[PDB]
């Protein structure tokens, strides 16, 4: 497996047709996931799995811009287990990131920071076994 939290390079930034995969293991009693795409300390796109927020599952996701978090887009649709196995797909596309979860469509994230090409980090972290983090242009 891979150690989390786990730094996936991503050389010359995003682009349209780049497809992101996850593969993972919800850890028991897990309480958060993040995936962090980031452009140097600025997160252009976190997508934020939330366990235990006031006894509800929620899906936060946002941008940071010099240590400043924006407005958050929520998604209460929440695809994660506990204990189980599951695959995440973000696909980059002109204007937004979109992301499936096991195959599904769960959301999709307007680009905030656009500059893709300086998007050149993905981080993964949280409450995962992490077994796969890859990418390939479709
Ligand atoms: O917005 C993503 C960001 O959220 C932070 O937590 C927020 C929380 O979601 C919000 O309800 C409250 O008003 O402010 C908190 C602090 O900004 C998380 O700390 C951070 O990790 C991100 O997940
Ligand atoms: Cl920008």
């Amino acid at each position: 497996p891979l150690i989390v939290p786990y730094n996936l390079p991503l050389p010359g930034g995003v682009v349209p047709r780049m497809l992101i995969t996850i593969l993972g293991t919800v850890k028991p009693n897990a309480n958060r996931i993040a995936l962090d795409f980031q452009r140097g300390n600025d997160v252009a796109f976190h997508f934020n799995p939330r366990f235990n927020e006031n006894n509800r599952r929620v899906i936060v996701c946002n941008t940071k811009l010099d240590n400043n978090w924006g407005r958050e887009e929520r998604q209460s649709v929440f695809p994660f287990e506990s204990g189980k196995p599951f695959k995440i797909q973000v696909l980059v596309e002109p204007d937004h990131f979109k992301v499936a979860v096991n195959d599904a469509h769960l959301l999709q994230y307007n680009h905030r920071v656009k500059k893709l090409n300086e998007i050149s980090k993905l981080g993964i972290s949280g409450d995962i076994d992490l077994t796969s983090a890859s990418y390939t242009m479709i």
